[PDB]
């Protein structure tokens, strides 16, 4: 059915940076990886300089996923959908668009909007019930488009792996299909995740965050099949950003240290100056 | 009349970092610096995943204009309008909303569209006096405003420092606040920028670009007042995005290397993670 | 001292057309009107051609209102916000977003999520001190901002007109500049609204709505402020259109009906064509 | 074999209705056209208020787009491109921008920028070879997309029927499916375009226009195949808008004048308030 499904087979489990933007969109792809995750955690950050604390509208999401997929038209990309912004009839608009936005894939969550970082203080869960129509929803809305539809539990944080697991089993019957199980606390918890879900299993890793940092290989056999690396690039940036700047306010000159920046071969080799140059000549006279 | 106005007096050569969207433009002001600018060829690479090859719009520069804005209100922010979008009309338009988008100035071009980079191989200029009433327009539709007119020359490139300069002075006449002599060579070039252009100058410091590095005392002496740093930002990134993604790629994993990603004290630091929780509540009951 | 509250003194009743674009938002202005709503209804509708489900998101909303904003700049022009978009932090992005998008006003609701029209079949409420709470964040948002503050409850339908009467004057408390109870069902339930909510009153036309349909000049005497006459515009439009595409479709040409389409002074006149062509001569 | 060009099949001339927005291309799509065009002019009046002095940005083309697609999903959706958004390589993002947003052809024009209308008092034109790359380049971004590419000149006027037709000529050969020579002044100048450029071609019914109005079935006759009528919706529109807020500014109300806004299961006729309610209740 699916490009993921088909990512899926092709590999064991299927590392996919999470992506805040074209460039970096466009660097994820560049570098070999065959799927990208537009997180809203970075888009936040780096679209609005926002928190991921529940601001970010469905429409701005929908932006940015344009501009992405335009960007890097190869990249498999899956975008995070947050609550799904509002009732079922929201979702599949929603959903509708994102398959206009050439995506094709959604994270919804079980979250009270307005939500917050999996790996945040105050989070709060809606009825399972609630959320299962939600899933139900979206996958009426996905239809034969190739679009892999991934449910999430924010359930642990508030009610233990319990809940958030058997929340996971519901949203599989809804018609998800793949489950993701936010922030367990450590491997066993992990482990335990894989024992007691249906099917394909999502795992998030993020630096500093409250899961142990693993591996494609290691996640194979553990049994989870989709891994968000969510906040990979945007913290490269933030650190990169603040550095720099820092730099450049204390002495007002990157002249000394270049080897923070990149090359012009390397930059436009990024984007394709040259390439450019080329289709601009076809057509002169 | 102005805030550069007002900063350039404050400050001898205003140092204004290059910025290509919210969480940059957030860091830049988080750093202490009183000025940013919006570079076309940062927004284009950062937002778009394009060269600086003259695609972007106009209206896409006020889109990001707004969000940059919104994110760092205490920013003097400056906008790189290129060729200002068509002919006097749509400078004026494009002027009165960027005006709107809440920034305080603009560069406008001496190019042909499409633009390209000044630092780039290409590069052709329309007659001086078709600039001039550009200039001539924008001055109009600022009136009041708090808006910095710059009125960039590419003229060096294709024609030589004379060229590129009776045309500064002629962007001066026409109402521009300061000139920009695109793309010395040299020191000697710069200096002698600074002798035979009347008024308020900038200097576009370009890492590997055409230019010399130099710093904002060592500026004040040759006699520039505003400079824009303005690949320093989007350059560190893409380094960043290709060193962190490769390790990403190889290993499957940051776990090891943690110190090119940043901490959460220091990433919600940056945005204020703790800031918003305490709003928050201002309102819970 | 907001601008509203000098509109409301210098008139008695502020006649508040409503309004989904550019050009509508511009004929209004260029009519007489000096102040003018942004109807979400109508925005769905002509906007992205949506039922009134609460689908228009609050993005959505501020690009419509900063478009219309531009285009009738002048215009005192106060934005639907329906339900604020969730939590009092998002109310606060919102209010200033639409303080940067030129407006000068928004209405906030008491609807459950996704809301629905104000005449429309289904309707449930949140708890009062909910919105109450979204409404006080509104407020403190506002600050100096020249923004006049509109609080709504959908109370009336489900609950009757006490709860929709005491949530008003709940809301009013918070610190709403005026108040609207959505669909009174006729005159005595208005006089009622009039007698026992204090402060600014809205009333809210909708042709074949519920609530009775009156003019300024009269809600003056019942005791209303704002009348919003929301759906008029795009009501009118809908005929237009409709009219012509038949008769385009079925006469081939428009060739007989000329007199359904406007003038090409009185166009440009509405947008104006000569404003233009001077402001372009003078920079030749 | 582009669905336009099985339009034109099927059909001998295709009726194509100028659109601006959701709402008017939800109507014209609830008529039983199958064709619709984006007209820049309709949307710079519509969606920005303001004149066809080609301010309106290739950006806010294609957003303009999206939406009337979405919400027109079969309309075979066609739109003015005006000058394309300046070389060659603008021409094709915007080729690719437009395909992402739904569309299913464009228009691409002679004249220098910023264009003007196309029955608007001054036009200069770009030298024909280079309206012919773009074209060109135009035509290889197409691709295998689904997507009727038009070639419009506007050298009529500056010119003459004569460099209208050979840049016609010189714009099919350069990869465009159809050819438009705006502003034939009359019958006679119709009937030499038709006898002189080969293949497919448009014409564009305006009110108050150059060009004599005249139907499908007379143009199937004159041998043109695409009829845009472009501003018929805005106009309209604008005048429905004009009137309706004539009588709510000076009659207060629109208590008596109800029979010129339309109803509401009309209404909800053209954006589905049924359809919705029942999706809704589908998954409560
Ligand atoms: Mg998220
Ligand atoms: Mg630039
Ligand atoms: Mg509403
Ligand atoms: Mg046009």
């Amino acid at each position: 059915k699916t490009t993921m499904h088909r990512l899926i087979e092709e590999h064991g489990s299927v590392l996919m940076p999470g992506v805040q933007d074209a460039l970096s969109a466009a660097v994820v792809e560049k570098t070999g990886f065959h799927a990208a995750f537009v997180s809203g955690y970075s888009v936040s950050a780096a679209m609005l300089g926002l928190p991921d604390f529940g601001l970010l509208t469905t429409t701005e999401v929908v932006e940015a996923t344009r501009r992405i997929t335009a960007a890097a038209p190869n990249l498999c990309v899956v975008v995070d959908g947050d609550t799904g912004g509002g009732g079922p009839l929201n979702v599949q608009r929603f959903i509708r668009e994102l398959i206009s936005a050439g995506a094709k894939g959604v994270f919804l969550e079980d979250q009270v909007w307005p939500k917050k970082c999996g790996h945040m203080r105050g989070k709060a869960v809606v009825p399972a019930e609630e959320h299962a129509l939600k899933i139900a929803a979206a996958r009426e809305a996905i239809g034969d488009s190739d679009f892999f539809l991934v449910a999430r539990t924010d359930a642990r944080a508030p009610h233990g792996l319990e809940e958030g697991i058997r929340r996971a089993n519901l949203y599989k019957e809804a018609g998800a299909d793949a489950t993701f199980v936010e922030a367990p606390a450590n491997v066993d918890e992990l482990k335990e995740v894989s024992a007691k879900t249906k099917g394909l299993r999502i795992a998030n890793m993020i630096e500093g965050g409250k899961t142990p940092l693993h591996t494609p290989e290691e996640f194979k056999e553990m049994g989870f099949h989709l891994i968000a690396h969510s906040l990979t690039a945007v913290y490269a940036t933030a650190r990169a950003l603040v550095n720099i700047m820092k730099i450049l306010k204390e002495k007002g000159t990157t002249r000394d240290d270049l080897d923070q920046m990149a090359t012009f071969s390397e930059f436009n080799e990024l984007i394709s100056l040259e390439s450019w140059y080329e289709m601009e000549s076809k057509f002169k006279n």
